[PDB]
């Protein structure tokens, strides 16, 4: 909620293509390799209806629950399969 300032840590870098898999839809997003987990969910939140805190990102067995860490911390490269498990079972959604 706020605090989202613009920052260009590296302009001379190629953004990677991550595969965002929901329990319904599948789409690819261009994100930086030093992108924060929060900033990953930010971009996904812009695409999908799911709120950031409710959707959990799973990368090849690792739960990306640390909002403060970056993707490089988990070792995420291009064509990665990010499985998004939605933690909302009281009211279902597509």
């Amino acid at each position: 909620m706020g605090h989202h300032h613009h920052h260009h840590s590296h302009a001379a870098v190629r953004k990677i293509h991550v595969t965002v898999k929901f329990p319904s839809k599948q789409f690819t997003v261009e994100v930086d390799r030093t992108e924060t987990v929060s900033s990953l969910k930010d971009k996904i939140h812009i695409v999908e209806n799911t709120p950031i805190k409710r959707m959990q990102l799973y990368y090849s067995g690792i739960e990306l629950a640390d909002d403060y860490r970056n993707l490089n911390e988990y070792g995420i490269t291009e064509f990665s399969e990010i499985v998004v498990f939605l933690k909302s079972i009281n009211r279902a959604k597509d």
